[PDB]
Parts: C-alpha cells; structure tokens; sequence
C-alpha cells in the first residue's frame, strides 16, 4: 500500500526501529526488526522487510517522516526476514552490504545478494575500506553464534546496539533454531557481543521488543548448556 501495514517505534532522537511481518501459510503473523537512522541529513537502514513491498513502505515512511535521502542499508544475515527485500533497494539506488558469508549464502537461501561485501579485522572489526562513510554505524562480527554469517551493529551516539538472531530476549525460554547454530562458539560470540558495545543500554531485538544487557547475560548462559 503505503507504508501502512509496518509498524515504525521511535527508539531514540535519530532512531526508529521497522517491524513488519510475515503472512507465509503454514507460520504466524511473525515479527522482523530493523533500524532506520538519521545522521545529519541523511539516513542509514539496517536491515529490510520479509518481501520488497514491506520494504518499500519503510522507503515511504522514511520520506513521510523524514525527507532525507537514504545513502546505504547494511544487512545483518542471510534470510527472508533481513534480505527478504533485497531489490526494493537496489530498485531504489540503495548501495547495499552484507557480510561476504551472507552474499555468498543469499542464493541459497533464496534471497539476493547485497552490492557490496563486507570483510572483517581479526579484532572482529569491520575493515574501514568495505564500509566507507557508515559515520555512526558500527559493524561488528562476533564470530557464528545462530548463524555462521551474523552480524551486529551499534548506533554511535546513542547507547542502541543490534544483536540480529544472535541475543534472545531475557524471557527466552530458549535459544531457538539452532540449524544454522555453532554449538561450541555461541556463547563466546554473545558475550564478545557485549563487550564489543560496552555501553549500550538499549538491545533491539530481532524479533521482539527492545530489552536489555540482561538479554546479553541471559543467552550467554543459555549458550553455555550447548556444550
């Protein structure tokens, strides 16, 4: 339609987080979280809707909203609910990144790849050269936790970092789908997570609502009984 049927929450001055949802026979209404972020003037998404169509509606809603143009989306891992939307951005003039595991993954998860790929320092850090001019957007790979492709972003500025599949909710009776799972690094990747955001107070979720540090700590420990 437009913009109509995703749900956009404030989080903070520059930051709103996108939910939309699935409509797939066989699951529930399912909830996917991303980040849209005013820097100045311009804007930076993480992640994109389950279809292209969601999507643009979080183009819309940007223009709405905001009327600023929007430089670049990252996207946190390879599947429907982050990727999904893929081409409603390329479509736009979007420059796109994603992890290299998760472009060279995209296909076989039936989704299309990123433009651009994203290498890390042995720090975990992103290296500069892949992912000019992200200002306050900080990318970080903790190594496989839920997926071996993963990664995280922090919100300069803001005290806001995103975990993507990686950190469950402090209510999470479980750690979920562990298919795409490394049993033996997973809690070592959700707690390098924390570490590497020491000051955020704020964690989006993928699939539910903001929370806490104690999210971090709680799937740690979940984490922990994997092995």
């Amino acid at each position: 339609q437009r913009f109509g049927d995703l749900v956009f929450r404030q989080l903070a001055p520059n930051v709103w987080q996108h939910t939309s949802y699935l409509d797939m026979p066989g699951f529930g209404a399912v909830a996917s979280n991303g980040l849209i972020v005013r820097d100045g003037g311009r804007v930076l998404v993480v992640d994109t809707a389950w279809t292209d169509d969601q999507t643009a509606q979080i183009l819309n809603w940007i223009k709405q909203e905001i009327n600023l143009p929007v430089a670049l989306a990252v996207v946190t891992h390879a599947h429907q609910d982050k990727m999904g939307g893929m081409d409603a951005l390329h479509a736009a003039g979007i420059a796109t990144y994603a992890n290299a595991l998760s472009n060279q993954l995209a296909p076989q998860e039936g989704m299309v790849a990123a433009q651009h790929s994203l290498t890390f320092a042995a720090n975990g850090w992103v290296e500069p050269a892949t992912a000019p001019n992200f200002g306050p957007l900080k990318v970080f790979y903790p190594g496989p936790g839920h997926t071996s492709d993963n990664i995280t972003v922090g919100i300069d500025g803001t005290d806001i970092a995103f975990g993507g599949c990686l950190i469950k909710d402090s209510k999470a009776k479980s750690l979920g789908n562990l298919g795409d799972a490394d049993t033996e690094h997973y809690a070592a990747s959700a707690r390098a997570f924390g570490a590497a955001f020491p000051k955020a107070s704020m964690i989006v979720m993928s699939h539910s609502a903001p929370d806490s540090r104690a999210a971090i700590t709680h799937t740690a420990r979940m984490a922990d009984k994997l092995r």
